[PDB]
Formats: C-alpha cells, sequence, structure tokens
C-alpha cells in the first residue's frame, strides 16, 4: 500500500477506448432527465512516486512540470483565503506572473481562471480538488484562449514560443490529503488522451480540455507535505517540441493522513506564457 518513497491510491480515469466513437461531453448540472455524459468515470490504482527526494530535478521541458519555492506574505494567503477577488486578480497574478518570468524566461505571461479550492468546499466542484485525470487545454483551447485574451496580439504573439501552465500553490500547509498528483509527459502515451466537452451550461461553450486513460507505462508523482512556499507548475500545452508536450494532474486519497485532518485547501491559477526557454 505504501512504501518509503511511494504510496498507492486511485484516480478516476475514462476508458482507453473513450472518444473513439463520436465527441464525448460532461454536464456539471444536468436537469432532471436529462443525460449527464456519453461516458463513464473508471477508477484505477495508480503508485504515486513521492517527488521530495528529487524534487529539484522535474523539468517543465523534460517531465511537463516543475516545482519551486516562492514565499508569498501570510496576509496574502488569508486574503485569499478569505475569497477575495481584488487580492487574487491584483496580487497574486502579479505574483504568478513574476514566477513564471524567473522560472521560464518568457516575455509576456497572462493569468487567467482563477480556482481556490477547499475539501468538501461549497462553491461547486471546482471549489473542490479535482478527481478525474485531466489536462486542462487541448492545443485547439489554448489557441482559442490566446485569442480570446490577447486579441489582435493573439497572431503577433502565436509566431513565438507558446506555452500554457497551471500554477499550483496550496493554502493551507502542509497538504497531506488530496495532493496534486502529476505525470511524466513522456509517460503519456497518445492514445491515452481524450477530449471532453465540460458543459456548465446548457450547449457547448468553449474548447475542451484533456480527459485520460490509465496506463501501466505512466509514471505518477505527487510532492509530500507540499507547503505554501512550494509552488507546483504543470504545463497543460507546449508549441516547441519537447521530450514532454503536455503533463496531466489530478489529487487522490492519501491513505496514510488521519481521517480527522485539516480539509486542503489551494489556489491554482491558468497563465499563457510566450517566449522563454
Ligand atoms: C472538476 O473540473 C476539473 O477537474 C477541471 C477543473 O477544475 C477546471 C476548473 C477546468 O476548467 C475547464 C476544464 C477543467 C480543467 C476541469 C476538467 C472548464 C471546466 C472551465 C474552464 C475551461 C477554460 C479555462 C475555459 O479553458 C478550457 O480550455 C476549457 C476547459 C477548462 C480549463
Ligand atoms: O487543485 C486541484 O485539485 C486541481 N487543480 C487543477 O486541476 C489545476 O491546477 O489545473
Ligand atoms: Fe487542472
Amino acid at each position: 500500500v505504501g512504501s518509503r518513497t511511494w504510496c498507492e491510491s486511485e484516480m478516476l480515469f475514462v476508458q482507453p477506448d473513450a472518444g473513439t466513437k463520436e465527441e464525448l461531453y460532461y454536464r456539471v448540472t444536468p436537469k432532471p432527465g436529462q443525460t449527464q455524459a456519453n461516458f463513464n468515470w473508471t477508477p484505477h490504482k495508480v503508485r504515486f512516486h513521492d517527488a521530495r527526494p528529487q524534487r529539484d530535478s522535474f523539468d517543465l521541458n523534460t517531465h511537463g512540470f516543475t516545482f519551486v519555492e516562492d514565499a508569498i506574505s501570510p496576509q496574502l494567503i488569508e486574503r485569499i483565503r478569505a475569497d477575495d477577488t481584488a487580492a487574487v486578480e491584483g496580487d497574486y497574478f502579479a505574483s504568478v506572473a513574476a514566477l513564471v518570468k524567473r522560472v521560464t524566461g518568457a516575455d509576456h505571461v497572462v493569468c487567467f481562471s482563477p480556482y481556490t479550492r477547499k475539501e468538501n468546499s461549497e462553491k461547486g466542484i471546482f471549489g473542490q480538488p479535482a478527481r478525474t485525470v485531466h489536462c486542462d487545454h487541448t492545443p485547439a483551447a489554448a489557441i482559442e484562449l490566446t485569442h480570446k485574451l490577447c486579441g489582435e496580439d493573439a497572431v503577433r504573439l502565436l509566431q513565438s514560443r507558446f506555452r500554457a501552465f497551471s500554477v499550483w500553490r496550496p493554502l493551507v500547509e502542509p497538504v497531506l490529503d488530496w495532493p496534486l498528483a502529476v505525470v511524466d509527459g513522456r509517460t503519456i502515451a497518445p492514445d491515452d488522451l481524450h477530449p471532453v466537452h465540460w458543459l456548465r451550461y446548457e450547449k457547448k461553450d468553449t474548447e475542451p480540455p484533456f480527459q485520460l486513460s490509465f496506463s501501466e507505462t505512466q509514471k505518477w508523482y505527487y510532492l509530500s507535505r507540499q507547503r505554501s512556499d512550494e509552488v507546483s507548475i504543470v504545463k497543460n500545452y507546449d508549441s516547441e517540441v519537447v521530450p514532454s508536450p503536455r503533463s496531466a494532474h489530478c489529487a487522490f486519497k492519501h491513505p496514510f493522513v488521519p481521517k480527522d485532518a485539516p480539509p486542503r485547501e489551494s489556489i491554482d491559477v491558468r497563465c499563457l506564457v510566450f517566449g522563454g526557454r
């Protein structure tokens, strides 16, 4: 069930055949009588290798994710936990942009779609830990988001290196239950990716993310006891040919934490990244 540098748990994948018949969709809030989806979630046992022994060796180009040290003020943390929208869109956005610039040397970072999450929150499934394995954007979604958020500069910006990141930070520390797991992007096969339209409304409103199916080739990681100063940067898209075109991420129930542990809290924001290495 567990060892010194790894443990076992479960995450919700999709079937390895899913999406070959027709386009997959999932309704967030189906009305009574409305079919919620044309596919089933399927849990699968996964071995989560602790990244803590090798924390600094993980790379956005090689693995598709990285862990970086970046302390922010306690006052900003409590403002974020207090659902201060101005604190998120102002100071924290600026924090995330500066961090990504530090890490990648990019010329321009655009933050969007912040999500503050709490174990068994009351803000819905997007304010709660993610239980389905996913990559936030397909190529079509990352490209669309660039036009949506950059307007006239989109074509100019897309002539250079274009990446999309999920930047994840714990709000209470250390993270024990429901940590954010990440997979080595070199161990994702093309057949593991399945676009799924997430219908927050009646009809499809954007381009879709990827959901993953399980493979034994996948090498899954987590950073045990992650602290508020340890930031996870997970690559959702990359326009350059690198060993990891993308990573994927999801949370899992840790089998060795007390039942009465306090709820996991965190904030993740997405960002478009132009330039850099
Ligand atoms: C429990 O839901 C999750 O596990 C994930 C999640 O928590 C969130 C917040 C999501 O945002 C998505 C899809 C995911 C990754 C889901 C799968 C949808 C639901 C709304 C915002 C869009 C958007 C920003 C317009 O960009 C898109 O490319 C379309 C897909 C996302 C990224
Ligand atoms: O925090 C979680 O459980 C899930 N987070 C994400 O999917 C993300 O950062 O894109
Ligand atoms: Fe995500």
